[PDB]
DNA sequence: GCGTACGC
DNA sequence: GCGTACGC
Protein backbone atom coordinates (compact mmCIF):
# COMPACT_ATOMS: atom_id res chain seq x y z
CA UNK A 1 0.00 0.00 0.00
CA UNK A 2 2.96 2.64 0.50
CA UNK A 3 4.21 4.22 -2.41
CA UNK A 4 7.97 5.28 -2.38
CA UNK A 5 9.13 1.94 -5.67
CA UNK A 6 6.07 0.33 -6.65
CA UNK A 7 2.51 1.99 -4.94
CA UNK A 8 0.08 -0.90 -4.71
CA UNK B 1 29.71 7.79 -8.56
CA UNK B 2 25.70 8.98 -8.36
CA UNK B 3 24.36 8.57 -5.02
CA UNK B 4 19.99 8.50 -5.38
CA UNK B 5 20.81 4.08 -3.21
CA UNK B 6 24.40 3.70 -2.86
CA UNK B 7 26.61 7.03 -3.52
CA UNK B 8 30.25 5.83 -4.41
C1' DG C 1 -1.57 -5.70 -3.01
C1' DC C 2 4.65 -4.54 -5.42
C1' DG C 3 8.95 -2.87 -6.70
C1' DT C 4 12.11 2.71 -8.57
C1' DA C 5 15.88 5.37 -8.08
C1' DC C 6 22.07 7.17 -11.05
C1' DG C 7 26.63 7.90 -12.67
C1' DC C 8 32.23 10.30 -10.43
C1' DG D 1 33.55 2.78 -7.37
C1' DC D 2 27.58 0.49 -5.14
C1' DG D 3 23.07 -0.23 -3.71
C1' DT D 4 18.02 2.70 -0.45
C1' DA D 5 13.47 3.58 -0.36
C1' DC D 6 7.31 1.68 2.59
C1' DG D 7 2.97 -0.07 4.05
C1' DC D 8 -3.26 0.37 2.27
C1 LIG E 1 0.94 -2.01 1.10
O1 LIG E 1 0.62 -1.60 2.21
C2 LIG E 1 1.55 -3.34 0.85
C3 LIG E 1 1.93 -4.19 1.94
N1 LIG E 1 2.50 -5.37 1.71
C4 LIG E 1 2.60 -5.82 0.43
C5 LIG E 1 3.13 -7.08 0.11
C6 LIG E 1 3.28 -7.49 -1.18
C7 LIG E 1 2.94 -6.64 -2.25
C8 LIG E 1 2.40 -5.40 -1.97
C9 LIG E 1 2.28 -4.93 -0.64
N2 LIG E 1 1.71 -3.71 -0.41
C1 LIG F 1 10.41 0.16 -4.50
O1 LIG F 1 10.76 -0.38 -5.55
C2 LIG F 1 10.79 -0.33 -3.16
C3 LIG F 1 11.48 -1.57 -3.04
N1 LIG F 1 11.80 -2.07 -1.87
C4 LIG F 1 11.56 -1.26 -0.79
C5 LIG F 1 11.92 -1.68 0.51
C6 LIG F 1 11.61 -0.93 1.60
C7 LIG F 1 10.97 0.33 1.47
C8 LIG F 1 10.59 0.75 0.22
C9 LIG F 1 10.85 -0.03 -0.93
N2 LIG F 1 10.47 0.45 -2.14
C1 LIG G 1 29.47 6.17 -10.33
O1 LIG G 1 29.52 6.99 -11.23
C2 LIG G 1 29.48 4.70 -10.53
C3 LIG G 1 29.42 4.15 -11.85
N1 LIG G 1 29.40 2.83 -12.02
C4 LIG G 1 29.58 2.01 -10.96
C5 LIG G 1 29.64 0.61 -11.07
C6 LIG G 1 29.76 -0.19 -9.97
C7 LIG G 1 29.79 0.36 -8.68
C8 LIG G 1 29.75 1.73 -8.54
C9 LIG G 1 29.58 2.59 -9.65
N2 LIG G 1 29.57 3.94 -9.46
C1 LIG H 1 20.35 2.44 -4.98
O1 LIG H 1 20.32 1.51 -4.17
C2 LIG H 1 20.11 2.27 -6.43
C3 LIG H 1 19.99 0.95 -6.97
N1 LIG H 1 19.83 0.75 -8.25
C4 LIG H 1 19.64 1.87 -9.01
C5 LIG H 1 19.40 1.76 -10.40
C6 LIG H 1 19.30 2.86 -11.19
C7 LIG H 1 19.37 4.16 -10.64
C8 LIG H 1 19.63 4.30 -9.30
C9 LIG H 1 19.79 3.18 -8.46
N2 LIG H 1 20.02 3.38 -7.14
MG1 LIG I 1 8.89 -0.33 -15.45
MG1 LIG J 1 22.67 -0.68 5.38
Amino acid sequence: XAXVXAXV
